[PDB]
């Protein structure tokens, strides 16, 4: 298969074995400048030019052997950028390597990119910078092959001002002063294994760290540092149970970087350095599947690897699978089976928002002429969960699975893969049950819009209290209200408290009144768990409380995940009392936000 979202050579001419990068970090140009070193390998003879991908970029100039060559950038194709085509000066044949050192200028618009301003941080008297690299931004950080069928080892070293830290997605080789004069220092880093280009991270700042782990430091900014510190400590204890499922961790360090507000996911899964929302930061280390779920990736995902974003599914299905294992190892399986249904619960809510016969409620989806951010949902990671979770119990278990799991990793690590490689080695491993397998309806769950055709079993101890009580606010009347009090949470766990709000979010909205008298006896307007504080004011808004309207708007831009972001200015815009707020909101706002996220608020909000 082709990737339809890069315009660079495919791997089937030439593959990139290396990135040696040199350059500085120009906060008050809000530019990354310097040199892009490619170790290029020709799959074919006879290779006289290749294409690469960029967006935005400045290019100064392609040297090959010393000498300046001929290069030309092709016209803008919307998300995907232009296509730049080098000429070599020799000929090259099968497996034969030429280095092109490309001089190179980002900008300050980068899509891969958020520059802030100090008053942004937490400290005010520092700027700061991060990257997001996934699905195809790395192409406005660099000229390259910006597609995931291609693996790369990597080297950099980069000039900041000396106040500031660099940190990328490598294993840290050392810092020295910069001798090309200023009172500028250079970081150096180091990734001895081959990665796809949107692992390639960076990040400038003001950062502290404090060591947590063996292998792991917490990275952020002097007043996150302690909070970050206490909230992840069961890392460790985390990345030993991945290695028993998974095997070898094999990247040495995994540090962890708790990046501004603004960081639009949950976490990415950068190599040697986790990168985490401050959204996590509950207080109670609650929210540390996300953890989990980003040591996972240390194999599914970054070890074996989707060849195109159209198998995205590779990636997070088996993630989120191993996750939950993680999680279900460190607070028993019957946690387990309640995270697995709530994520069948999610899946639901993503089919409805989709509509059922939309294309990007398919598993293995096609993003010809698609933005990936815009494609980006729950679909892959929670069908793909369901579909192995289905697997699991069809083949004889957790056990049994695991072992193909392990197996599976260990057959395409370093890998590029599709689901198909997925699926025959699938039946590779269980020869001995092929007409089992042969029982799925592998075209309906592989191919099909809406919900999976057939739903795995899950154990419902923990479900039950949260089923019973979400059912009594759902059909509570007038005579009811009344007996609801605070001793109704008595035994939830927050867990159970977030999956009760879901519950409830699922048929709002509610009568007003209702809603009322929920904040009167729960009091969930106190509670600063995110996942919990964003369900709880979705539920407002829907149910059309004008309270809750500065609450809503408050969360929406005083942080920037945009599991929270987008969906609080879609429901503040569907409140009529909210609607003109939420746009004025959104425009004073969008020229600070995170450039993809900006950009899907606004279609969102349709301005
Ligand atoms: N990888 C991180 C979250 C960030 C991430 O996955 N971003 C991302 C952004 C765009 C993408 O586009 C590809 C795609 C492929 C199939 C369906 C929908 C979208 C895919 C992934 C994590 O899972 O912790
Ligand atoms: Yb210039
Ligand atoms: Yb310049
Ligand atoms: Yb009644
Ligand atoms: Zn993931």
């Amino acid at each position: 298969i082709v990737d339809t979202c890069s315009l660079a050579s495919p791997a089937s001419v030439c593959r990139t074995k290396h990135l040696h990068l040199r350059c500085s970090v120009d906060f008050t140009r809000r530019t990354l400048t310097g040199t892009a070193a490619l170790t290029v390998q020709s799959q074919e003879d006879n290779l006289r030019s290749l294409v690469l991908d960029t967006k935005d970029l400045t290019i100064e100039k392609v040297v090959i052997n010393g000498q300046e060559v001929k290069y030309a950038l092709g016209e803008r194709q919307s998300y995907k950028g232009s296509p730049m085509e080098i000429s070599l000066p020799i000929a090259l044949s099968k497996n034969q390597e030429i280095v092109i050192e490309i001089s190179f200028e980002t900008s300050p618009k980068s899509s891969a990119l958020q520059w802030l301003t100090p008053e942004q941080t937490s400290g005010k008297e520092h700027p700061y910078l991060f990257s997001q690299c996934q699905a195809i931004h790395c192409r406005a950080i660099l000229p390259c092959q910006d597609t995931p069928s291609v693996k790369l080892t990597y080297t950099a070293e980069v000039s900041v001002p000396k106040e500031l830290v660099a940190l990328m997605s490598a294993i840290r080789d050392g810092e020295t002063p910069d001798p090309e004069d200023p009172s500028r220092k250079i970081y150096k880093f180091i990734q001895k294994v081959p990665i796809p280009c949107y692992l390639i991270a960076l990040v400038v700042g003001a950062l502290e760290s404090r060591q947590i782990g063996p292998r792991t430091l917490v990275w952020s900014e002097k007043e996150q540092v302690e909070k970050s510190a206490y909230e992840f400590s069961e890392t460790e204890s985390m990345l030993k149970i991945a290695e028993d499922l998974g095997g070898p961790y094999v990247w040495g360090q995994y540090d962890l970087l708790v990046l501004p507000p603004s960081f639009p996911y949950g976490g990415m899964e950068n190599p040697c350095l986790t990168f985490v929302t401050p959204t996590l930061l509950a207080g109670d280390k609650s929210l540390s599947n996300v953890i989990a779920h980003e040591i996972s990736h240390s194999w599914t995902g970054n070890l074996v690897t989707n060849k195109t974003w159209d198998h995205f599914w590779l990636n997070e299905g088996h993630t989120v699978y191993l996750e939950r294992h993680i999680c279900g190892r460190l607070f028993g399986e019957k946690f387990r089976h309640f995270n697995a249904l709530g994520g069948w619960g999610e899946l639901q809510n993503s089919v409805k928002t989709f509509g059922e016969t939309h294309p990007f409620t398919k598993l293995v989806v096609d993003l010809t002429d698609i933005d990936p951010d815009v494609a980006y949902s729950s679909v892959p990671y929670e069908k793909g969960f369901a579909l192995l979770f289905y697997l699991e119990q069809l083949l004889g278990g957790p056990e049994i699975f695991l072992g193909f799991l392990k197996a599976y990793v260990e057959k395409f690590s370093y890998k590029s893969i599709t689901t198909d490689d997925w699926k025959d080695f699938l039946y590779s491993y269980f020869k001995d049950k092929v007409d089992v397998l042969n029982q799925v309806d592998w075209n309906a769950w592989l191919y099909s819009p809406g919900l999976p055709p057939i739903k795995p079993n899950y154990d419902m101890t923990l479900t039950n209290a949260c089923i019973a009580l979400s059912q009594r606010w759902i059909t509570a009347k007038e005579d009811d209200l009344n007996s609801f009090n605070a001793t109704d949470l008595k035994d939830l766990s927050s867990h159970q408290l977030n999956e009760f709000l879901a519950q409830t979010l699922q048929r709002a909205p509610l009568p007003l009144g209702h809603i009322k008298r929920m904040q009167e006896v729960y009091n969930f307007n106190a509670i600063n768990n995110s996942e919990i504080r964003f369900r709880w004011l979705r539920l407002c808004i829907q149910s059309k409380w004008e309270d809750a309207i500065p609450l809503a708007l408050k969360m929406a831009t005083e942080q920037g995940r945009m599991k929270f972001t987008r969906p609080l200015f879609k429901d503040l815009a569907a409140f009529d009392k909210s609607h003109d707020q939420a746009v004025r909101t959104y425009q004073e706002h969008k020229a600070s936000m995170h450039p993809v996220t900006a950009m899907l608020v606004g279609k969102d909000l349709k301005v």
